[PDB]
């Protein structure tokens, strides 16, 4: 039947009749470029297989019923290495590619740490030696780890539903493609805190990670990605990444669009330190650093958003609490990528699972459907010890 593919403008706010389209067809919507795979393609083995189930209102339900309540479009866990669970949903199938929402932050995070490998960028480097666009603005003398861990203190009013707000101004910039319109809003914020000491999610900041990422690759990121993991490891499908503006800048920010195990197969890349065929991609300790949390950081798990909020930040990515603050099963130090209506790519090294699920909830922020997501999680990993 006719696909149900929504205007450009209307991305964050689809009834649900177009969402599932939408997601898997971002390129019939937006400019994009390729992030190609290559002639390897590493094998994700089946394995342990798995028929999770856990209990909600006092019932016991599994896979099936989780993918019906919270609308779910994929599920995979990689456990070892090997495929223990792999379902799609609402016409999804292995070729469907979805997009990531700000699951890419976490992407082009790695991808930092593989530049930082090579040389061309410091943590400890001022954002604006290598964007002069940004001298003289609030971003001068921030630094790249404080782009990362979302610390410029610089005041980004993020809510969407607010006509005037940073964010929604960002979308503008992006639904124009003018080539540099994001980076010139940026440069033209106020600064709000110090730098260093207070967390605000601003997607615009993420953002700079791509065009810090071109400013030193000198390439489109797409072909960065391809050349440092996808087509280095071996993705077994091409990918693709939403622009700013035809042929124009990966938004660092959103709209990457994958198969499922191609997902699973950058969370893989992760899991083992950044090392393919034993070239190591990524810094020593990179994942480390990144997924970080320590109890006197304004970063760790129950500080942020004012306490009301049970996850703490690493480097684009979100940390899971430890010790008695733990969730159950989510102990080891597990971190995560997350993008609104329902997107998650959850890596715990110390089990060595992999999990990626894709939905499409009607809200892109719903409590009951992220902790039943943690939930079905937890049954996963309690069922592959």
């Amino acid at each position: 039947e006719n696909p149900r593919i929504g205007r450009a403008a209307d991305l964050y706010e689809l009834i649900p009749e177009y969402q599932p389209d939408t997601y898997r067809n971002m390129d019939k919507v937006y400019p994009t470029r390729v992030i190609h795979k290559g002639t390897k393609v590493r094998p994700l083995p089946a394995g342990v297989a798995i028929a999770p189930r856990y209990r909600i209102g006092g019932e016991e339900y599994g896979v099936d019923d989780f993918m019906r309540r919270n609308r779910v479009g994929g599920v995979l866990v990689l456990k070892d290495g090997k495929v223990a669970l792999e379902r799609y949903g609402l016409g999804n199938d292995e070729r469907t590619r979805w997009t990531s929402f700000s699951v890419v932050k976490s992407i082009s995070s790695t991808l930092v740490g593989a530049a930082v490998q090579q040389g061309l960028l410091a943590l400890d480097q001022p954002v604006d030696k290598y964007l002069p666009s940004l001298a003289g603005s609030a971003y001068q003398g921030v630094t790249v780890e404080q782009v990362l861990q979302m610390s410029s203190g610089v005041r980004w009013n993020e809510t969407y539903r607010d006509p005037k707000s940073d964010r929604r101004q960002m979308f503008d910039a992006q639904l124009a493609e003018r080539p540099g319109g994001i980076l010139r809003l940026l440069a033209s914020l106020p600064r709000q805190y110090p730098s260093g000491t207070h967390f605000t999610y601003s997607t615009g900041e993420s953002h700079l990670q791509s065009e810090l990422l071109h400013a030193a690759t000198r390439i489109p990121v797409s072909d960065y990605l391809s050349e440092r993991i996808w087509a280095r490891m071996g993705m077994e499908s091409d990918g693709f990444w939403q622009l700013e503006s035809p042929a124009g800048q990966e938004i660092g920010s959103s709209g990457l669009s994958a198969t499922l195990r191609d997902y699973g197969r950058f969370g893989q890349f992760v899991l083992e330190d950044g090392v393919i065929d034993g070239e190591r991609i990524l810094p020593e300790g990179w994942v480390d650093r990144a997924s970080r949390v320590e109890a006197s950081s304004h970063l760790a798990p129950g500080k942020l958003y004012d306490g009301e909020y049970a996850l703490g930040y690493g480097y684009q990515w979100w940390t899971f609490p430890v010790g008695a603050k733990a969730l159950p099963e989510h102990d080891g130090g597990a971190f995560e990528a997350q993008g609104i209506f329902g997107q998650y790519l959850y890596i715990n090294r110390k089990e060595k699972i992999v999990a990626v699920v894709w939905s499409a909830w009607p809200k892109p922020e719903m409590d009951d459907r992220e902790e039943e997501t943690y939930a079905f999680l937890g049954a996963a990993v309690k069922a592959l010890r």
